[PDB]
């Protein structure tokens, strides 16, 4: 056996350019074959492929989702490693979450909503039992597969804890108003501060894609978030949903639920919401 990542550039055909990662364009494209064949793809570019440390850095995202196997986390389908250097993965051909609501907006009612923050929570379950934490859990970085099927993407910074408390820093222009209190404290990363980052998530969701605490100053936001203030409850959201929401908002990270927890109340809510 042996899975093999390494993909020839020739069942490759480069489509257009579908937006802009951190290193470069990502482009549609199609992945072929003599037989199993035409799958549309999306690839991500590298700008600067030639330099050992970009190199490094670019495929880094690739090396972490060869590691996941789940039908809400967007898949991995292969790289070239020969210059220009290619990410190959599953296109989530309707898009980002964002762009999607705020267009379908009158085509979808709410048990889509729910579904959708449902489908994102069994994606964070299974990070949470290989102990791997997501750190960038916002709509942005949510895809759209199909209109009743999301995708979690954007594995650049996902860290593997040896389950042994933190995760470290580096450098970049930190997205404060979806973090954890500890996240912007201590630089404390964990599952359970992932689940802050959800609970934001849903409310953005609900919000049809609209973005948290606009047009407060990130500086303004940590102090309102101490003194105890939350986002408030978002047009037509089920009490029950928004209690599981500030649930996932408790400062003391050892009292928000678990992903595991989150995935059941959704499921049951979600029921309800159809029923009724
Ligand atoms: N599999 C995909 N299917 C469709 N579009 C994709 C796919 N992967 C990436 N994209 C597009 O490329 C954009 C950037 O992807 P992303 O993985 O968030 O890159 P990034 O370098 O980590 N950017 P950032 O969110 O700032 O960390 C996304 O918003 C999509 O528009
Ligand atoms: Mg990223």
């Amino acid at each position: 056996s042996t899975r093999d990542y390494e993909i020839q550039r020739e069942r490759i055909e480069l489509g257009r350019c579908i937006g802009e990662g951190q290193f470069g364009d990502v482009h549609q494209g199609i992945y072929m074959s003599p037989e199993n064949p035409a799958m549309a793809v999306a690839i991500k570019t590298c700008k600067n492929c030639t330099s050992d440390s970009v190199r490094e850095k670019f495929l880094q995202e690739a090396l972490t989702m060869r590691q996941f196997d789940h039908p809400h986390i967007v898949k991995l389908i292969g790289v070239i490693t020969e210059n220009p250097v290619w990410i190959i993965m599953e296109l989530c051909t309707l898009g980002e979450l964002r762009s999607f609501l705020q267009v379908r907006k009158f085509s979808l009612d709410l048990a889509s909503l729910i579904l959708y923050a449902y489908q994102l929570s069994t994606a964070l379950a299974y990070l949470e039992s290989k102990r791997f934490v997501h750190r960038d859990i916002a709509a942005r970085n949510v895809l759209v597969s199909s209109n009743d099927c999301v995708k979690l993407g954007d594995f650049g910074l996902s860290r593997y804890m040896e389950d042994s408390t933190y995760y470290k820093a580096s450098k970049g222009k930190l997205p404060i108003k979806w973090m954890a209190p500890e996240s912007i404290n201590f630089r404390r990363f964990t599952s359970a501060s992932d689940v802050w980052m959800f609970g934001v998530c849903m409310w953005e969701i609900l919000m049809h894609g609209v973005k948290p605490f606009q047009g407060v100053k990130n500086n303004d936001v940590i102090g309102r978030i101490e003194n105890g203030e939350r986002l408030p409850m978002p047009p037509n959201c089920p009490p029950t949903l928004y209690s599981l929401m500030t649930k996932c908002w408790a400062y003391d990270p050892s009292r928000r639920p678990r992903f595991t927890e989150l995935k059941a109340q959704l499921s049951t809510i979600l029921e309800e919401e159809k029923l009724q």
